[PDB]
């Protein structure tokens, strides 16, 4: 695949854009996990599937029994990896672009974490779309967090919900979803 448009998908707590704590997610939002699965798995063309790219540490954080994530091509990046096809579902690579040379019959490509991957790849021109779940809490300061997004959002535009709906197709997008003390919304951003 030559120069595909890539999208980053992440869930972050406003206003600091915290994303983790001690190698884990600082929340358990059941509906958000379901959204993440639907958006990353659905395709429109026929014999296609999407690709999900993640850093080695995120891959290792998924219980062995539950990886690879089903119905998607999984790509794992490590600076110590040679570019190799493990099986039909797993690729090892040392750079996003080298990995893509090894794929065919992929519709969309998603970067799924973690922090180091996000913070570095946001500045790569292949990234054309950010799918950010904006999480709000009454006391964000009480949620322990150690890992944060460092995105230059002044160079990006938040689109109207209509544009997101067109992006996701069929997926149901509920507004102001509440789960315990958290309230969240799905958003789409594109470059200015
Ligand atoms: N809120 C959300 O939506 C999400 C949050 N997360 C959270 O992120 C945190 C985990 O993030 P983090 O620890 O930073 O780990 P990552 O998942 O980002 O893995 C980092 C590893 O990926 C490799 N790597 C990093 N950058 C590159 C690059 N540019 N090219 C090639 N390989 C690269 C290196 O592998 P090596 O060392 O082998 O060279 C590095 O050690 C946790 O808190 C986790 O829960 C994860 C996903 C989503
Ligand atoms: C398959 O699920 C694994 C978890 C954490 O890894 C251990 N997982 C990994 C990445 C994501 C994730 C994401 N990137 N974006 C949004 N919006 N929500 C998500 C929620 C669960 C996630």
């Amino acid at each position: 695949m030559l120069k595909p448009n890539v999208a980053i998908i992440v869930a972050a707590l406003k206003p600091a854009l915290g994303i983790g704590y001690k190698g884990k997610m600082p929340w358990r939002l059941r509906k958000e996990i379901r959204y993440f699965k639907d958006v990353t798995t659905r395709t429109t063309k026929p014999n296609t599937r999407n690709a999900v790219i993640m850093g080695r540490k995120t891959w290792e954080s998924i219980p062995q029994k539950f990886r690879p994530l089903p119905d998607r091509l999984n790509i794992i990046l490590s600076r110590s990896y040679e570019n190799e096809i493990i099986d039909d579902n797993i690729i090892h690579a040392s750079s996003i672009e080298s990995s893509l040379n090894l794929v065919s019959d992929v519709e969309r490509v998603f970067i799924i974490g973690g922090a180091e991957i996000y913070n570095e790849l946001i500045n790569n021109s292949l990234v054309s779309h950010l799918l950010i779940t904006e999480i709000e809490h009454p006391s964000p300061e009480s949620i322990e967090m150690d890992t944060f997004l460092k995105f230059p959002l002044e160079s990006w535009t938040k689109q109207p919900k209509s544009e997101l709906q067109k992006f996701v197709g069929d997926t149901v997008l509920e507004d102001d979803i509440k789960e315990g003390d958290f309230t969240y919304n799905y958003t789409l951003w594109t470059r200015k």
